[PDB]
């Protein structure tokens, strides 16, 4: 097994807030939580033209 | 096994705020948690044109 | 297992302003926990042309 | 096990505010914490053009 | 096992306000404690052309 993969890339603007990232061979045998629960919040998000 | 991968590319501003990056092999046995809970919190995003 | 990882790049500004790398054979056992939630916050993100 | 990693590079500003990096073998066995509430704060980040 | 690394590059100017980092085999067995929680801060960031 030999997975090839692609570059990430980016031009604009990448506002990657709050969250989480992983790469390469990461077993798991343990337990792995995520929960989310922010509770007085007022996102705004923009379109485009 | 023999994965390959790309590069890592930006050109323009990358607010990489308040996150966490792992690469590698990482084994995991033991537990990780990740919990997110801001409460009082206006945000503000832009679009494009 | 030989694992083949690229390099990482940027032209522009980067703003990593609060947040945890890692990078290499990191086996883990024990626990790990992360939060967040800052509660008084109202920020902005630009976005582009 | 012989990972290959590629340098890691930057041209403009890098505004590394506030983290904690890692790299090599860091093998975990006890507890490692990570909690963040700033709780009066007003940020502003920038776009592209 | 023997992992190989890159060089770590900078052209431009480089503002590592306040962090920690740490290189090489780092066994670890006790306790690492990180929490952040500035109370009154106005901050800016910069885009880029």
């Amino acid at each position: 097994l030999s997975p090839s993969f692609g570059s990430t890339w980016s031009t604009g603007t990448t506002n990657a807030v709050e969250d989480s990232f992983f790469q390469g061979i990461t077993p798991v045998n343990g337990t792995m939580l995520f929960q989310n629960f922010p509770h007085h919040v007022n996102p705004v998000f923009g379109g485009t033209f």
